[PDB]
């Protein structure tokens, strides 16, 4: 069976955690290592996913994870000027990390069910093409995006692949 290693980072507070479990347990609230198996375009396979902001105590397991992760998404919160800001921090590390320019990653706005926002569409639509990586809206509260995000992903990994 197929299993994809996804690596979620971005800011503390962007919704790393409950995207994930959005993902996995289908339900929000208002863990940080998640393992399910589903099913994408008809193709089984586990999802191993880790959520990390790099400020973690288990620093040796992110290095790990960072070099044996597949797919990385870079999630900011369209409320969360600063975690836009650090986006290009992640993406850097990540390429560092990977010692690769080809790198399967999606740009994840979150939190786009709340009327405060400081951070365009356009601005994310724009960072995403620069990089020449798919960009999803998304609400962990709504669902909006949430499966979109994953999938687009793990399609993401199987095109590098
Ligand atoms: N309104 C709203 N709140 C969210 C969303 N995603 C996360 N949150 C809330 O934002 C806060 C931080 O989320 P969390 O998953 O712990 O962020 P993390 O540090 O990136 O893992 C929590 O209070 C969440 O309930 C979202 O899409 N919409």
């Amino acid at each position: 069976m197929t299993e994809y290693k996804l690596v979620v980072v971005g800011a503390c507070g962007v919704g790393k955690s409950a995207l994930t479990i959005q993902l996995i347990q289908n339900h929000f609230v208002d863990e940080d290592s998640y393992r399910k198996q589903v099913v994408i375009d008809g193709e089984t396979s586990l999802l191993d996913i880790l959520d990390t902001a790099g400020q973690e105590e288990y620093s040796a397991m992110r290095d790990q994870y960072m070099r044996t992760g597949e797919g990385f998404l870079l999630v900011f919160a369209i409320n969360n000027t600063k975690s836009f800001e650090d986006i290009h921090h992640y993406r850097e590390q990540i390429k560092r990390v990977k010692d690769s320019e080809d790198v399967p990653m999606v740009l994840v706005g979150n939190k786009s069910d709340l009327p405060s926002r400081t951070v365009d569409t356009k601005q994310a639509q724009d960072l995403a093409r620069s990089y020449g990586i798919p960009f999803i809206e998304t609400s962990a509260k709504t669902r909006q995006g949430v499966d979109d995000a994953f999938y687009t992903l793990v399609r993401e990994i199987r095109k590098h692949k």
